[PDB]
């Protein structure tokens, strides 16, 4: 019950944990999770143990699609430890490049006001009363405002990549929530 060498040895070298971590994170999901495919309900139920206090099924469905690389509906450990590793211990442009790619629904290059509204929505949704709001941000609308205002330089209603990335590396406050290495 334990992953076979050559597959540690693979996942090791995309992934910045080592041999001992990789096959210690196996014991856990399959613990979950004994056939080794994480289903969409079963997603859901784990990011619900994050948030208690609120509603976190929107964000979640998003979150899974972005992370089920090969779209067959089921996170498989190797897509698992992945997406743990650049989520967690990535650098900054690295999680950059799969922020974009979650608010950039239809994977077609931009991210559209209507896009990002539907993500950020769910954000709110998930955080819930856990987080007291200024007056200035406490909608999905005003936070989209904000952010295009600072980061849409061609005022073009979209964000490219590079508009993405400028834009958040010029607030401290994104530039923080993306500088972590195991939450620290
Ligand atoms: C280690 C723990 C905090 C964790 C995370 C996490 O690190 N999230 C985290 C939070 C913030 C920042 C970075 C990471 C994720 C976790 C979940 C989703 C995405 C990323 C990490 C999980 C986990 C839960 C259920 C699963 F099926 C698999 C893993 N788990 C739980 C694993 C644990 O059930 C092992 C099991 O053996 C224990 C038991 O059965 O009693
Ligand atoms: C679960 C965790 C590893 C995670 C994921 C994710 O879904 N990974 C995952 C893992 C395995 C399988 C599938 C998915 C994403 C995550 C990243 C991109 C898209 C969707 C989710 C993030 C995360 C990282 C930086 C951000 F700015 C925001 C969120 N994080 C880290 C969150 C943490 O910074 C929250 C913060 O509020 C607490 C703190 O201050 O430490
Ligand atoms: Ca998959
Ligand atoms: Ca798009
Ligand atoms: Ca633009
Ligand atoms: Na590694
Ligand atoms: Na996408």
């Amino acid at each position: 019950s334990k992953l076979k060498p050559e597959v540690v040895e693979e996942l090791t070298r995309k992934t910045y944990f080592t041999e001992k971590e990789v096959q210690q994170w196996y014991k856990g999901f399959i613990k979950d999770c004994p056939s080794g495919q994480l289903d969409a309900a079963g997603f859901q139920k784990i990011y619900k143990q994050f948030f208690p206090f609120g509603d976190p099924t929107k964000f979640a469905t998003f979150v899974f699609n972005v992370f089920d690389e090969n779209k067959d509906g089921r996170i498989e450990f190797s897509e698992f430890i992945q997406a743990l590793s650049v989520t967690s211990r990535g650098t900054l442009d690295e999680k950059l490049r799969w922020a974009f790619k979650l608010y950039d629904l239809d994977n077609d290059g931009y991210i559209t006001r209507n896009e990002m509204l539907d993500i950020v929505d769910a954000i709110y949704q998930m955080v819930g009363n856990t987080v007291e709001l200024p007056e200035e941000e406490n909608t999905p609308e005003k936070r989209v405002d904000r952010i295009f205002a600072m980061m849409d330089k061609n005022a073009d209603g979209k964000l490219t990549l590079q508009e993405f990335q400028e834009g958040s590396k010029a607030d401290p406050s994104i530039v923080q929530a993306l500088s972590l290495y195991d939450g620290l």
